[PDB]
């Protein structure tokens, strides 16, 4: 039972990525009944992003984040997409059996087209580059290259797996059945983490809390959460500030219940914010020490990534030779 996930290397992870993705995934990859695959989608980074060191810095920070949070490379095959040349070969092969209409309907592309039309732009493809048009095929290669059974994705990403199933089927039928049809994996128990202003925490919203900061900075961050004008003795209900959902994401059911009655008995916001930052700090204190260790010694991350690549390519090449033979690429004998 092979479980496979791609993560972007396009920025530095925040608390929201920790609660909603990283922390659940690290726990979930400990199941001995699954084989665990996680890669950095660094070649997806050049689809749109362009800053010189953005990919390299986000790669180092995303790799250090997952490591610092307990991702075990002895358990998880952990690698950069840019260290698997087989994926790029597979990407061309799948391109040859993918219908253009499938890419016409890819959501990211439909959004670029509608945004031109929302902006009075009568050319639907204005500004569209082929990375945006074709990345669903590369994502399919990322998955099929290792014949993943389950691909843990958000709701947002469900189309992308359904597209891989579509391409896998068409390859299987045109050539031969080499690709298992991958399956979405969704956990309806991960609460997405709210930001400082009530909305879901997201880099594009400017409502994020950094994941890797010292206590005093984590405190100053927490002190920006929207509160209300209730008095240090006034009854505070939990639905009144995002602070409560923040405290909740870092506390047992019992502690949050205690926090509720604490608020209900008239805990001031300054103390509440103070307690929330401490919970966050307490959960993160050790991880933050490992993150600083790794980011200060990146060659340790590079070693781990090379060992991952070595493991990944061995299984990539086993499948690719089958695929190469199925599409007619064969030695002269
Ligand atoms: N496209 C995904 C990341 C990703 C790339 N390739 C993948 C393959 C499998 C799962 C996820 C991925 C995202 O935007 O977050």
């Amino acid at each position: 039972k092979r479980v496979l996930t791609g993560v972007t290397t396009t920025g530095t992870p925040h608390l929201g990525n920790y609660v909603g993705a990283i922390r659940p995934a690290v726990r979930a990859a400990q199941n001995p009944d699954t084989e665990s695959f996680l890669f950095l989608a660094d070649y997806h980074g050049i689809i749109k992003c362009h800053e010189q060191e953005m990919i390299h810095q986000s790669t180092q920070a995303v790799a250090a984040t997952w490591l610092a949070c307990g991702l075990d490379p002895e358990r998880t095959t952990f690698y950069r997409q840019s260290d698997i040349p087989e994926v790029m070969e597979l990407n061309w092969i799948l391109t040859c059996i993918t219908a253009k209409g499938l890419m016409n309907r890819a959501h990211a592309y439909k959004a670029a087209v509608q945004a031109n039309a929302e902006n009075g732009q009568e050319d639907p493809d204005f500004g569209v580059e082929m990375g945006l048009f074709s990345y669903p095929i590369l994502m399919t290669a990322d998955i099929l290259m290792f014949n993943a059974n389950e691909v843990p994705v958000g709701r947002d990403q469900i189309q992308h797996v359904e597209m891989a199933r579509d391409i896998a089927g068409r390859f299987n039928h045109r050539f031969q059945e080499l690709f298992t049809l991958p399956e979405v994996k969704i956990d309806e128990n991960v609460e997405l983490l709210v930001g400082l202003d009530g909305r879901k925490m997201s880099k594009s919203y400017g409502n994020t809390i950094p994941l890797w900061e010292n206590d005093k900075k984590t405190q100053k961050s927490v002190n920006k959460i929207i509160t209300n004008m209730k008095e240090p003795g006034e009854p505070k209900q939990p639905d009144e500030s995002p602070l409560f959902e923040i405290y909740k994401a870092f506390s047992t059911p019992s502690e949050t219940a205690e926090f509720t009655q604490m608020l209900a008995d008239g805990l001031a916001w300054g103390e509440a914010k103070k307690l929330s930052a401490a919970k966050i700090n307490a959960e993160l204190a050790e991880l933050r020490e490992r993150y600083n260790a790794l980011t200060s010694n990146p060659s340790q991350i590079e070693e781990i990534l090379q060992a991952g690549a070595q493991k990944a390519r061995k299984e990539a090449r086993e499948l690719l030779d089958k695929v190469r033979d199925a599409v007619g690429i064969r030695p002269l004998k």
